[PDB]
């Protein structure tokens, strides 16, 4: 029965106060860890953020 | 100040962090990057799509 | 962090002098100052650690 | 027979006109590729190469 959501101002609090560089190592690691559809998927996103 | 974390510490930085704060995570940082930074992230995938 | 697209990384490199493909991590290495060095360096452990 | 060495300032002088993002690039590229007895090579001579001052 936990919440499985971060309110934005937490988020951001949170990111305040890790290592810097930690949001390379967790997006490398992550891109690293994902397969073809896991690619599409983010390539996707990442085409759609350019649009908007 | 290093570059890269390691592996094992990288895990003691995720493990004092709620789930929450991994639940669309990947979908947030993507919705902060630049473009040049998103454009840079688009390559490497369409780079590993065919790599 | 820039992306270096697999078909610039290619097309450079064919311009690059076979000789210039000799050594280059000694010479990387060589011009690479101690904190470059640890970075890399605990990468490299952390890639052979793996089980 | 091709040459197989580069005079230290050719190499220099072919850095300085390559992208500053080269060489992360190409350091990865390599290392990505590598088994784990290159791993240990390189590790080895990282090591040789932090102390000799």
């Amino acid at each position: 029965g936990s919440p499985e959501y971060l309110s934005d101002e937490i988020f951001s609090a949170i990111n305040n106060n890790l290592p810097h560089a930690y949001f390379k190592n967790l997006l490398f690691r992550l891109v690293a860890n994902m397969d073809r559809s896991e690619l599409s998927d983010l390539g996707t996103l990442i085409k759609d953020n350019l649009k908007r």
